[PDB]
């Protein structure tokens, strides 16, 4: 029992995580076979950051101008391209420890693992959740531009997220592996700021089923009600529309609880509208939403990966 | 910006990790040269947990009732020996993987990761603290006995802890490397439980100076208060008492957001008193303890491990 904010075992990440330099500026790259992925942004400086041009930055460019560090060893830049806001560096040499991976982007409201690196060194991981306006909210101070978010599926790594940058409210936005922003921001300084979010109504739901999994039920009723109905309730409090899909994907949940789904629904509105009375639920005074249905499952139930 | 339950990146460890089965037992190992360290409770069978006998057990087995299996490679075992509640078992090769590594034992109030395996294979990472009362809120199905925890000084694992078992509350009581329990718990079925907890004062402190380093000031005021009569309102609060220690480590912390210790102990005496009033602080309506100062210079400042 119990439940925790869980990343994935970082070390098949850890592995491909390199340090590249460019001019006077440093940040994290991606070396996977012999390629090394990185945020285009290490090719400004600190006056071509207003509105940078980066083709034009490109050209200028060459190989000898990239310093790739893995760890104590220079590796040696044989070609570079860029792909929208990612800068693809060809290195003589193929990481002997790349993992079997794959490129995916994700969805706002599923979550993934965040390894934080500087300078090509690893510092820490966490778990994030892609909110519905694209941001995340991360833990990043200068210099952790191109760590990489992922999820591990049996030995494979999805590569989901590379961070680019932080908004003024302290939240970040980063692109997919393609170098395409998630959310509509860019890799510049403008007045960009995050707009509008929602909470993800169906992972609060799973984190109520986590919940009576592992023995709070005090927010349980005899009440249910109408998907329609909850729907209505969902909009007043800023909450994202549930779904049919949702309401089948939390089937497996809703049959080891035996639940209903819509039983949980009725608990959650009235949680929405009597808050909490100075309960915990896991352990927080909130309702929590950054648990995917598949993380309960994961963790409440105990899949390994190799 | 930004303030995360983050763990060390946990590759140094996930290469250390083996399966150990003894008859039809199977849990986690800790692969370091050439020995593995486990739960001795891998040589109890399913009537001998009741009140077991273990020199007696031990006696009765040979080298070649434990079967080691790192990944998809078997390890021989050429020693067997029990040091406490730990099995040390000697195998005839050392794990090229080891990292520079100690055993340490950590105080209450001291955060660590856990690398939470099944079957000898990582399945996630997060961070715990070491309670007052010695158990851990941790996240653990069965088949992770030996799962360890653990921190990262530069390129140095400090192995803290391995885990035993579950407490009847859900909490998880567990070993120091060398087989001694944290904690009046045993490697037994009897009737104990965690027993009285408090609030970690320090910990809830050094987080509140994180919520000022990352913005969240609402809760600060003008007011001070003597630690003498700050340690009077956390006594009925059932807050651990400050000291001058204490006030000394958060030093750092008071220096760069210029806000005297003393001016804190009144915000987080109001705090107490007054509750939250529909506020959040890091994201979080309770007063969360399970972060030191270390943990917050360690994130709100930016240092990584080789």
């Amino acid at each position: 029992s119990g439940f925790r904010k869980m990343a994935f075992p970082s070390g098949k990440v850890e592995g491909c995580m390199v340090q590249v330099t460019c001019g006077t500026t440093t940040l994290n790259g991606l070396w996977l076979d012999d390629v090394v992925y990185c945020p285009r942004h290490v090719i400004c400086t600190s006056e071509d950051m207003l509105n940078p041009n980066y083709e034009d930055l490109l050209i200028r460019k060459s190989n000898h101008n990239f310093l790739v560090q893995a760890g104590n060893v220079q590796l040696r830049v044989i070609g570079h391209s860029m792909q929208n806001c990612v800068l693809k560096l060809k290195v003589d040499t193929a990481n002997p420890k790349t993992p079997k991976y794959k490129f995916v982007r994700i969805q706002p409201g599923q979550t993934f693992s965040v390894l934080a690196c500087y300078n090509g060194s690893p510092s820490g991981v966490y778990q994030c959740a892609m909110r519905p306006n694209f941001t995340i909210k991360g833990s990043f101070l200068n210099g952790s531009c191109g760590s990489v978010g992922f999820n591990i599926d049996y030995d494979c790594v999805s590569f989901c997220y590379m961070h680019h940058m932080e908004l003024p409210t302290g939240v970040h936005a980063g692109t997919d592996l393609e170098g395409n922003f998630y959310g509509p921001f860019v890799d510049r300084q403008t007045a960009q700021a995050a707009g509008t979010d929602t909470t993800i109504t169906v992972n609060v739901l799973a984190w109520l089923y986590a919940a009576v999994i592992n023995g709070d039920r005090w927010f349980l009723n005899r009440f249910t009600t109408t998907l329609n109905d909850f729907n209505l309730v969902a909009m007043k409090y800023n909450y994202e529309p549930l779904t049919q899909d949702h309401v089948d994907i939390l089937g497996p949940l809703s049959a080891q609880t035996g639940i209903a789904v819509l039983d949980m629904c009725a608990s959650l509105k009235e949680l929405l509208q009597n808050g909490m009375n100075g309960r915990t639920i896991l352990g927080s005074a909130l309702l929590e939403d950054e648990f995917t249905p598949f993380d309960v499952v994961r963790q409440c139930s105990g899949v390994t990966f190799q």
